[PDB]
């Protein structure tokens, strides 16, 4: 089980550097600490090299507006930022740019697995979503290899 | 301790189905990521079949107006919504009506434990509270064996 | 590693009640639920009987004018407010009072560990900061002892 981790946290650490990964998310967070689960078909974060693509769609039982967002950007990747602290966490920025739309991704991981946390912004507001999961190589990842891009 | 755990969550599970649960909470949780304890006696969400009663009052350490805070609304339980993840998982919404007040409540158990988070909305301000805490089905419960409802 | 911790949780109540203790923090965290890590170097609260000295200073990947901040106040600590439940987790408050500026602090330790969340809130504007890490003894603390004070 520890060991288990520490393997998908390093292929997570290789998959980042090769700039050939996807975050696989299973849940919304919400400002308020709480969580609801969401479907990872329609809610990850692709980067194959200079291209990527963000989907998030989720319709959750939150009840009031904040508990149903999405947005989909499919197009270019720009301005990587990656910082690395001396116990392997890492932070990492980027812009996926579409037509017309665009959105800023923060990534986080923390050392020893590869759950990561990610935020996305879209351009056309000042709003937000955050979403966990699952960092894997593309080669690893149900999202990549059920489809042709 | 793991199997601990694992029987509370099932009791837990049994207990939201058959809509006769108190999640008794110990702390309450603020937006910037920060918690203070509180006391059990008055902040709890008691359930029992059409009829509800949420409690919440916490005078923290954590200062200013935010530090402080409650409601009380006892009456008819309303609006059932429930969702289950394939891990297990579960979300489920309700409203407790009262006479001219009411409380919209988001609840979240995490599989493996019977650890729930809720959030209370009252119905005339647009603040909510966030706690966490252990559910519980009613004869395992201090709150709803202490007194005659 | 079980009884690592919980004598530094011993050391860190003791510090805590001695008014003697360094809360070196490893991380900001923010209101979506992320983090980011900082330098502990520029990132602590020490406190050493009526003095005090807050430090905070971070430049990180989180994009946009939340993932820069900080604030230095040097000076005397006033308003002390402790409390601790059953469990031996403890929710502390205080003020550092410099020359024309102050800022309110918030600190949490939960039972079991040396882990504590701080939020600093200076007197200038109504934004806070909140950071997260080890609580230590002023004879354990590398920020405390690297300098004459
Ligand atoms: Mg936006
Ligand atoms: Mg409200
Ligand atoms: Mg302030």
């Amino acid at each position: 089980q520890q060991a288990a981790d520490a393997v998908s946290y390093d292929d997570a650490v290789a998959a980042l550097k090769a700039q050939q990964f996807v975050l696989e998310a299973n849940q919304v967070m919400f400002r308020n600490g709480q969580t609801a689960f969401v479907t990872s078909n329609t809610n990850f974060v692709l980067v194959n090299q200079g291209r990527g693509t963000v989907q998030v769609a989720f319709n959750t039982v939150y009840p009031g507006p904040n508990g149903i967002g999405g947005v989909t950007v499919d197009g270019t990747v720009s301005d990587i930022k990656t910082s690395t602290d001396k116990r392997g966490n890492i932070n990492c920025s980027f812009s996926i740019q579409g037509i017309g739309i665009s959105a800023q991704i923060f990534l986080t991981l923390t050392n020893g697995d590869n759950n990561a946390t990610v935020t996305i912004n879209p351009n056309f507001n000042s709003n937000t979503m955050t979403l966990s999961g699952s960092l894997l190589p593309l080669n690893q990842s149900n999202i990549f290899k059920g489809r042709s891009w």
